[PDB]
């Protein structure tokens, strides 16, 4: 889609375009009765640990200062050994978030492994691609990306990404009733 | 945007104020004056990005992108690392400096700072005037709520990124 | 400083060798396993620290993850400081800083007394605000920075090794 | 079972006794001579990737941090796949500091294959063992431990890469003061 022939302000047009479609399509598949569930999973849950690699790291770590902003117990790790550790050591009704698009990342697909063997649940957010990942998920959010691979490869993708992200931090909030 | 609401007019409305915040960041771009920042980014030997809070996720995710195809850069959530490093900068880096307000404390000093020590700076900014907007050799405008900011943030240091590669390609060949 | 390399590894690993005697030295052995106990009930714990006693927290940390303790350790203080406004009555902040002083630090741990968490200090002897506001503290003793590092260390590493003989013994 | 003894007092002893003899044992493995050519190479690198995983990644971030504060550009980053994104853009004259007792840890040799790749120069800090990473390196600092059933804990690593660590920051503050 984004070519060396495009000029400056057809690439800024093309990129708010992606993200665009990256925010409509993935709104698009959005179950509103599975949302719910979910959010409600995630509000009862004691402890939280939130995966990801490299930028979608950055997004969960941005989901996990909201929540610990609001009084959740919430575990978002960097280094792969520690991030690791602390999913072999998940415990039953724990609530592991796995950000990743391709679901096919070996450290990510470990840690929601590692959950499902200790008996967490898995909330997977990830693209449409069945993936390791997904066969692993309980509850999957998909993300439709709208990115040109070579060029903005982690850019629409991360704004579907944080788009999920925005919308369970919402729903939880406006579960104060 | 209101309680009471359904998940599906959430994500709806969540949507549309991002679109907004998309739409009228990029309003605002000077086209000409952009080249001259992506080419400013290009050939500085070392690059700082400060932020704080989200803005500093915003950081982190450029800096990645950076690192990747080898440019030097530094980029700390550390609110005192930050301003070890800006101190330490020389004549010539550059540092590209991410707050919505341009008055919080911390970015205004590493921005001082930088201009102390004869680095470029660049500012990614809200339109208020501000100190950041002051002490800055170039600003590029973000227009957005915390979640509209951050997506008004990632799309100039996107399109900067882009940019850049472009460049930069255009170059090499 | 204008000594030899040898010179300097010497004077640092003294400064080191001292600093691991003088706190050890004042370790009581009773308040350590009531504090040991009290770690190992708590259903969730914080370790608060700054700069490098941040670093030490978080080294302590990963051990305490990877036997299933709940453990945050955030090195960014906004983080640190709203993860405090959440304690509850029953857990447990570990709170290292040399001075006792420090303002961040010193918000955290009222924070928590606030939130009815137990407070257990690594704080240097001085009479200090860290030091009064906690439940329980450990002395760390300097043998002058980089000594202070290992001070702490040595305490953290102490209450790892107590809590994982604690679980083993009732194993 | 992590120990043999059952006093806290006997293992609060055998764990500073063994600190004490990591310190020492890894400070008289020490050649001076080369030790000054390691630290005059750090000092003209442009550019210095301090690389490890879990409790050694603490110690390259402490020396990161002292090292950037007198004024040098470093890279230290706790995500393995940014880490490895950087190894693999290192060019000629950069510096890599490689922090791993083991010198078998995955990451860290396929970082350190990297950094030689790409012409950069390796300084191994890691133990005695004839390693991955030991073949790798330009130079080699040794962390050895102590006597004791402590030895190669974690607790007992740290300490001597911290000594080390400590060495090189003050014999660089000894140029650039």
């Amino acid at each position: 889609s984004i070519t060396s022939d495009d000029s400056l302000e057809v690439i800024a047009r093309k990129l708010n375009r992606e993200k665009e479609l990256a925010l409509e399509q993935t709104c698009a598949l959005l179950d509103y009765a599975r949302l719910q569930k979910i959010i409600e999973v995630i509000s009862k849950a004691p402890f939280i640990q939130i995966t990801g690699l490299g930028g979608s790291a950055l997004v969960g770590r941005d989901l996990s200062f909201k929540l610990m902003k609001i009084g959740y117990r919430v575990a978002c790790e960097a280094d792969t050994h520690v991030q690791a550790t602390v999913s072999q050591a998940l415990k039953k009704g724990d609530v592991q978030i796995a950000i990743s698009y391709s679901g096919s990342k070996k450290e990510i697909v470990l840690c929601a492994e590692a959950a499902r063997k200790q008996g967490a649940t898995v909330i997977a957010i990830t693209s449409l691609t069945d993936s390791p990942l997904r066969r692993l998920a309980h509850f999957t959010l998909d993300t439709v990306s709208g990115e040109t691979e070579w060029r903005s490869s982690s850019m629409s993708t991360r704004t579907a990404q944080n788009s999920v992200t925005d919308l369970l931090f919402v729903g939880l909030v406006q579960l104060n009733d």
